[PDB]
């Protein structure tokens, strides 16, 4: 079990690297050059760069995360086949630097969506949440403005993907990533990666628009697209929990042999389609967690873990799910529960 | 299991109670009036603004620590008898505010020992460290210096008490508590409160001064005094374990139904008689936290609990132990476990 910790690296990030080597258990960290964007190729250059400055803290580079999914490739244009490569290029520039693990996401429009970005407890803690409620009267643009902070520079942006997603249904959505995992998987195994999805969250249709992982119905759709172990999948407990409806253990279980990363994190339903992020542990949240951990020891998993978006606490600066504190908290709780769960 | 978390009040304590409370899972804390001196009388007026200072941040006050034990009443003095009464005069206190849990120790001369009271780690952390080999080549006078921080005034201080406890041995000072015990635990019972008495640190001799408190054997010797519930034994993980001959969990399993208070604390063994405090995390220690935990469930331990000492992590300034992360981090840890534990 890699316990981990995501990092924006030695940019942006005001969590020096040197504090969280000293979260108890940590064994690596997970990157992403913030700098690149949706398309560009890693150059072996850049990716050395993060690993370095890893390794320098005595960190392992545990794989990373926000990759490029040009909208080209999940909107199926005709561009797509140039970024396609652009990705396999940069598949194997991590390769050539050891890096192992990727996490990458087939959204659409909203890589994420949240109502109210600052929703105070009784803790005095500020959380991110989503209301169902809010998110029906509200434009779809407004969303995109929120997650993106009068901006009229951006408006078009958001106009312009609108009109190049329309028409795509979630089966034609299911096919473009047939046709991206078709391309990117075999070279993923040449470099020896494997490559893990982040599910939706919210785990449900928001505008309109079509989202296919958020329920173990796709998830095992994603796995017949390409059956192969590089194929794979992130478990974000938080982002699937987020629906009652999802069992989160059974499907560990269902589909645990193909989990590649894991993001251990508790939600909690303040209100019906509206739920929060918390704490960690249990009683903080509505996700069983004892029972999640178990499940995975279940599945035998024994990868990269790490705790997902907490709370702001201990009155950080930075915004709610991005500080070290709670999260650091949070990846300490989870080995506590491993530890005695497999203590059996 | 009432999580608790140790507080020195809305004094000396850089840690701001309204973040300890964010901490998920606290229940409360455990507090101690570090104005009054051994031997004073606790004021219900002055335990009354503690409690409520507490409870104002919704946390609840599991029980109260550093007590008054006069060198009178363990060197066996004369005085004694006016001062056991003056505390078992606060213990009417304490109860009258709905104090039910008190922490003690009946330590000679030095509450603590520490050789480097600043030992780098390779995660660039600090810690307490204890090194028999320079306890021998040091002066007794020297301890007393260091964990009192060269005055001329504190030499006579300590001069003195040499010569107070001068000619006490083990069952001496087991007749002294003994006493002391006959006369604070009836008081107790009335009073609804429960004692728990604090293993030493190292949990053997240092400097000829004789100590009981230390390993099973005296420990059982202890509840023996007053065969009573109110007569407990705070079990500090951390200091029993310094002596790798101490079976941990078997003493759990023994004196377990007695234990009213507990330190889940881990050490970290760098030589002989030479260790040192660490993260709470099994990995980053010598003894099995898992196990422990494990045997506390045994017995059916679900009183307060509170993680002890850590390390200066994070450039904190605070001294390595008495700040607020590396504790809390071990606070959730130890939830981990339990929560793993019970789940069954």
């Amino acid at each position: 079990m890699k316990w981990g910790f995501r990092w924006y690296g030695a940019a942006g990030d005001a969590i020096p690297l040197k504090h969280i080597r000293q979260i108890p258990g940590i064994t690596g960290v997970v990157g992403t050059l913030l700098n690149k964007l949706p398309g560009d190729v890693w150059t072996v250059a850049e990716i050395q760069a993060l690993k370095q400055s890893v390794e320098q803290e005595g960190l392992a580079l545990l794989g990373i995360e926000s990759v490029a999914i040009h909208d080209a490739i999940k909107a199926g244009t005709d561009q797509r086949d140039h970024y396609i490569d652009n990705y396999r290029q940069t598949l194997r520039n991590l390769g050539k630097c050891g890096i192992s693990l990727v996490c990458y996401s087939f959204k659409p429009i909203f890589g994420w969506a949240k109502t109210d970005l600052a929703y105070e407890n009784e803790d005095g803690s500020l959380s991110l949440l989503f209301d169902q409620a809010v998110v029906e009267n509200m434009q779809p643009e407004d969303m995109y403005q929120l997650i993106h902070s009068w901006e009229e520079e951006r408006l078009q942006q958001f106009q312009e993907l609108k009109a190049m997603y329309a028409g795509v249904t979630e089966e034609d959505l299911v096919e473009n990533l047939r046709y991206f995992l078709e391309r990117v998987i075999p070279v993923c195994e040449e470099e020896n990666i494997k490559m893990g999805i982040h599910p939706d969250d919210p785990p449900w249709e928001i505008f309109g628009l079509p989202r296919i992982t958020k329920n173990l119905a796709d998830l095992k759709r994603i796995l017949s697209l390409v059956d192969s172990p590089a194929n794979g999948i992130t478990f974000c407990t938080g982002s699937l929990g987020a629906d009652p409806t999802n069992d989160l253990p059974t499907m560990i279980r269902e589909i645990g042999h193909r989990i590649n990363f894991v993001h251990f994190r508790n939600v909690k339903y303040l209100g019906e389609h509206r739920f929060e992020e918390t704490a960690h542990p249990s009683v903080a949240g509505s996700l069983d967690m004892a029972e999640l951990m178990q499940a995975l020891v279940d599945v035998g998993y024994e990868g990269v873990i790490r705790p997902d978006h907490g709370r702001a606490i201990w009155d950080e600066k930075a915004m709610p799910g991005y500080g070290l504190y709670d999260r650091a908290m949070g990846l300490t709780y989870i080995q506590g529960l491993y530890e005695a769960t497999k203590a059996k």
